[PDB]
This record gives structure tokens, C-alpha cells and sequence, in this order.
């Protein structure tokens, strides 16, 4: 067995303590505008989509979830007129996922407190050196753990 | 507002992706022992514990948990008999979490592969300038998490 060094150990704990950390603190002050973070996720995947819609199975691969969790992901969203579905006439390839002007509206007004909680938290802490660093080494962790 | 600027969206991103694809991989190895990563967690915490024990209210600030959810998490594991509550005999009154027999042999037995995959996932993907300079960047985030 290759028990993690002290180095090791120190740099997988720090970012186990920052992953949770800061997924509590990120809902937490999302928590006022009655929005989790999967919602608010979905609502920026489909605001930068062109004509803000996306096939549930674009949306799926984006947020990294099954067909049959987004699905009733965007039932909940749904029942808040938040999204909408819409058939496509032209194939049998599934669903649309739509966001409703309430979703837009709703969108504009957490993003900058969102953004502000980002950054307070997490960004405006990082030096742009550290910020670049980390990103080029997390890129391959990514890679790596969506191929499997 | 101080939008992300693209660089800064980059790296944001890719820490989200990050964080979730590699919780969502460590339960999904960690589930052929029964066990999620909140489980995981506390076992880890009583074990590196002396006498593998910690007061609840320790044990609540070191997972980063209220009373109530860390109360739910470990009538949970008092339920599978990997932890025990108890009024232990002491000089501080107090409740105590303490890891069983049960507990204390199911972390000898997972805690290779659970090391196993932190390392196919997540260490071993590191140059060790990047494990560095990831617990340098990080450490004031965790600081300044904790001080919320
Ligand atoms: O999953 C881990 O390896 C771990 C390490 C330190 C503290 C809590 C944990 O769950
Ligand atoms: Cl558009
Ligand atoms: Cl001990
Ligand atoms: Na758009
Ligand atoms: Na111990």
C-alpha cells in the first residue's frame, strides 16, 4: 500500500477541506433566494446556450448527470416557472430544456451576489499566478475523471 | 459588479468540475463497503484521535457540521455499529463519539483502497510542484472558510 507522504497528505486534505467548505458556503448564500446550486448551475448553462435552450442531453453531459436525474431536476425548475420542455417536431433525439423570462429575471438578480460570494470566497484570495497554476493543474484531474 | 473576467471564469469552473466529479467518484468507490464519504470522513477523524474518541462538539467543528446534522450522520453509523455515543467518565462532562471494534477493522480494511483511489484519481495526476503550490494557494481559503 503507497500511504500519501506528508506532502501528499497535507495537499489532498487542504483541498478535501476547501471542496466542502466552500459547496456549504456557496449554498448557504445562494439559500435566500430559495435556489440551490444545481438550479442556479442549470440556470447559467441554458442563459449561455443560443436562444437560451439546450437538449436535455447536451444539459446532461454539462452538468454531469443522468438523463433520468436532470429530468427530474427540470420538473422541480418547472414547477417553480423557472424552465420550461418543448418537443422537437423535426427527430425523435428527445426534449428542449427552455428558460422562462422568470428564469432570466431570476438569473439577473442572484448572479451578482453570486459573483460577489465568488469572489469573497474564493477568487479575490487567489493570486493570478496561483489562480493560472491551479488551473493547469486541475485541467487533467478534470479530463481524467470525466473519461471515467 | 465585478464580472468574472475570462480567465478567472476558466479556472472557477474547472474547480467546480473538479470538486464535483471527484466526490461523486470517491462514493462511487467507496460504495462496495456500505460506506458513503460522510462516513468515511468521521472514521477517518475518531481513528486519528486518541483512544479513537473525540467529543461531539469537536468532532461537529472538525467536519465543519452542526449538532443537528452531525447528530443525523452518526445515529446513522450507530445504527451500522461503527460508532458508538457515550457519556464517557470524565474530568469535562460532555458526549463522546466513539469509533467501535466494527469501526475501527472496517477502516483497516478500506482504507488502502480508499487511498488506492485517491491516488488514481487525484495524487497521482500531480506533478509535485503543482501538490505545492495547491497547498499554499489553498491553505487561506480553508482559513478563511473556517472563520465563517
Ligand atoms: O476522504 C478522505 O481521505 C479524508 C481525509 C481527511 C479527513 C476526512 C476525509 O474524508
Ligand atoms: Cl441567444
Ligand atoms: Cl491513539
Ligand atoms: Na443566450
Ligand atoms: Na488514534
Amino acid at each position: 500500500t503507497r500511504w500519501l507522504t506528508d506532502t501528499e497528505q497535507c495537499a489532498w486534505r487542504t483541498h478535501l477541506e476547501v471542496n466542502r467548505l466552500l459547496t456549504h458556503q456557496l449554498e448557504k448564500d445562494l439559500q435566500p433566494f430559495g435556489l440551490t446550486m444545481n438550479d442556479y448551475e442549470i440556470l447559467v448553462n441554458l442563459s449561455e446556450s443560443e436562444g437560451d435552450r439546450m437538449r436535455m442531453s447536451d444539459l446532461a453531459t454539462a452538468t454531469m448527470q443522468s438523463k433520468s436525474r436532470l429530468s427530474h431536476q427540470i420538473t422541480r425548475m418547472e414547477n417553480a416557472n423557472l424552465v420550461r420542455r418543448e418537443n422537437c417536431e423535426s427527430d425523435r433525439r428527445g426534449l428542449f430544456a427552455v428558460l422562462t423570462e422568470h428564469g432570466l429575471e431570476t438569473m439577473r438578480k442572484v448572479a451578482p451576489h453570486h459573483v460577489a460570494s465568488v469572489r469573497r470566497h474564493f477568487i479575490d484570495l487567489l493570486a493570478p499566478e496561483d489562480l493560472t497554476e491551479l488551473d493547469k493543474a486541475l485541467k487533467p484531474i478534470a479530463e481524467h475523471l470525466r473519461g471515467q
